[PDB]
This record gives structure tokens, C-alpha cells and sequence, in this order.
């Protein structure tokens, strides 16, 4: 197995996987590493298991028709993935925790929204489709973009979401387009 974990990339008490050399700390992974379960699986092995169990959930799908599936077992893995994905990029610390608003010339959002929040809300099953998740995850960004403006720190908005877009095309197998 890996000595650093997955997601942060620090040492520390790490979680083994059983299938594959990945591991994690507790919280780390998502969902937080389970209690008993000999042997353990990660939920990279999991995602891996969907695919090879049906090879054609990789044929490309619609954006719109991805989005109005109701947050059964696969789909709520696939969110969890997703996010995780996300925490895997070290510039997720900007949008991990709840934020505060007080600069000049700006006003803050009208509806908050950070990754632990987003966390909280797919582990208590808040989501009752992939749509719920998307829209929150997205709304990060949007509130990052406009609350900065001009100011140079937008960007780091748009690099974390080009990860999160990326990694949504990727798990739930959208349609190639140019
Ligand atoms: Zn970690
Ligand atoms: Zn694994
Ligand atoms: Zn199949």
C-alpha cells in the first residue's frame, strides 16, 4: 500500500485498501472509512467494480438526462466519487469551509456553499437526485466568481472548477462534444 494518503497526500493514520495500493485517512474518503468490513474496499475500487460489472454504463449519456436521475445507491457513489475527486486537488482548501464575505465593492452571495457542506448534505442523503448535487457543487464557483470581480484570486475558482467539470464527464460518461 501507499504510505501518504490519497486525497492530501500527507502520512498519518491511514486506511489500506484491500483491492488496491491506495490509502486514506478516516475523513479523507468519502464516505469516512468504515468500521469493520475485512476485507476493505475504496471507493476508487468501487467506482472500477460498476463499470466491469456493465461495460456500457461507459457509452456516452446526456448531460440533462445524467442530472434528472434520482440518487439510487450507484448515482449517490458516483456524487460521492466525484466530490472526492475535487478534495484531491490541494487548491480545494479555498472552498472547503464556510466562508465569510467583507470586501469593498462587493457583496457577498445570496446562498453560501462550500465543500464540507456539500459533504454533510450527500452522507445525511439530502440529495434526492444527481441534479441537487450538481447545482451546489456549481454554485461554489458561481459565488467565487462573482464575489471576486476583478480581482485575480477568481481564478482559483475557475481551476477548481475545470477539475470538478472534468471528473463529472469522466464518471458519469457524458457525450464527447467539440
Ligand atoms: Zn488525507
Ligand atoms: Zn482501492
Ligand atoms: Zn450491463
Amino acid at each position: 500500500n501507499s504510505n501518504i494518503c490519497e486525497v492530501c497526500n500527507k502520512w498519518g493514520r491511514l486506511f489500506c485498501c484491500d483491492t488496491c495500493p491506495r490509502s486514506f485517512h478516516e475523513h479523507c474518503h468519502i464516505p469516512s472509512v468504515e468500521a469493520n468490513k475485512n476485507p476493505w474496499s475504496c471507493i476508487f475500487c468501487r467506482i472500477k467494480t460498476i463499470q466491469e460489472r456493465c461495460p456500457e454504463s461507459q457509452s456516452g449519456h446526456q448531460e440533462s438526462e445524467v442530472l434528472m436521475r434520482q440518487m439510487l445507491p450507484e448515482e449517490q457513489l458516483k456524487c460521492e466519487f466525484l466530490l472526492l475527486k475535487v478534495y484531491c486537488d490541494s487548491k480545494s482548501c479555498f472552498f472547503a469551509s464556510e466562508p465569510y464575505y467583507n470586501r469593498e465593492g462587493s457583496q457577498g452571495p445570496q446562498k453560501p456553499m462550500w465543500l464540507n457542506k456539500v459533504k454533510t448534505s450527500l452522507n445525511e442523503q439530502m440529495y434526492t437526485r444527481v441534479e441537487g448535487f450538481v447545482q451546489d457543487m456549481r454554485l461554489i464557483f458561481h459565488n467565487h466568481k462573482e464575489f471576486y470581480r476583478e480581482d485575480k484570486f477568481t481564478r482559483l475558482g475557475i481551476q477548481v472548477q475545470d477539475i470538478f467539470e472534468k471528473n463529472f464527464r469522466n464518471i458519469f460518461a457524458i457525450q464527447e462534444t467539440s
